[PDB]
This record gives C-alpha cells, structure tokens and sequence, in this order.
C-alpha cells in the first residue's frame, strides 16, 4: 500500500527565510487528501490542505505533496508532519503519516 515519504528528518532554516518541506507519496490509492500539520496530537496545527482553508504563508512547490513556508520565525519552530487522508463518510479519515520534519530556526 501507500506509503508517505518525507526525506527530510530535520529542516535549519535561518529566521527570515523561507523553508522548503519535502513530502512524496507512493500511490494514488485511497483516493483523499494529503494535509500538513505541525504536531501529531489532536490539537494539531493544520498548515496547509489543497482544496480548502486560507494558508497565506503557504505556496506548493500528482507525487509531490511538497510546501515552502514563507518568512520563518521562531514561533514556526516545530515538527511537521505529512499526512494522507482516505475518503470517508461523514469525515475523511487519516490512512497514514509521513515521519515528519523538525524545522529548527536559527535566530
Ligand atoms: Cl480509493
């Protein structure tokens, strides 16, 4: 099945600067979407989802799931997670988790 690959273990990112998040996934199916979160618990910050949501600071760099961040400060310090969701009915549901990415910003 599917996997999430994020090739990145950790992002240094200057502050100012933007920060490139790589994610691929392996297969088209399930069909749903692929959604980027900082932290992993259920209070999970959503970063950025294609089809719906504002993410002013996000811009998309189909395999390649991949965002650039624009003007990193400190406060974006985290770990940031690629996540595929499958179709579901009422809610789509999470099918699986990339590793994800420290993003570590040098003041
Ligand atoms: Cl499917």
């Amino acid at each position: 099945e599917l996997q999430v690959i994020q090739p990145e273990k950790s992002v240094s990112v200057a502050a100012g600067e933007s920060a490139t998040l790589r994610c691929a996934m392996t297969s088209l199916i399930p069909v749903g979407p692929i959604m980027w979160f900082r932290g992993a618990g259920a209070g999970r910050e959503l970063i950025y989802n294609q089809k719906e949501g504002h993410f002013p600071r996000v811009t998309t760099v189909n395999l390649d799931f991949s965002i650039s961040i624009s003007n990193i400060t400190p406060a974006d310090a985290g770990t940031y997670y690629c996540v595929k969701f499958r179709k579901g009915s009422p809610d789509d549901v999470e099918f699986k988790s990339g590793a994800g990415t420290e993003l570590s910003v040098r003041a």
